[PDB]
């Protein structure tokens, strides 16, 4: 049996600056690869970001990896940023939420 080959982090998908009208819903994705499995996790601004009804976070087996924010607000106006690691290294993404305000 063979098995994968040791690889640091990489996205192939990586997040994208978002423009979100008030009260909608938002989300961002990205996909990551690597070997072992990278573990995941979410920063707004630099601090970490919890699951909560706010902030859903997934992240599946073919490294799909998503942050879905269901009522935008003014505090979610913000830097996001996802954060892939295993012991080979770490790769991040970064993009904007704009929260439109008319």
């Amino acid at each position: 049996a063979e098995e994968k080959p040791h690889v640091k982090p990489y996205f192939t998908k990586t997040i994208l600056d978002m423009e979100v009208v008030e009260g909608s819903a938002a989300r961002f994705d990205c996909k990551v690869e690597g070997y072992p499995d990278p573990e995941v996790m979410w920063f707004k601004d630099d601090n970490p970001v919890k699951e909560s009804r706010h902030f859903q976070i997934d992240y599946d087996e073919e490294g799909n990896c998503s942050l879905t924010i269901s009522e935008v607000c003014g505090d979610d106006d913000a830097k996001y940023t996802c954060k892939a690691v295993n012991s080979l290294g770490e790769a991040t993404c970064t993009a904007e939420l704009l929260v439109e305000t008319m």
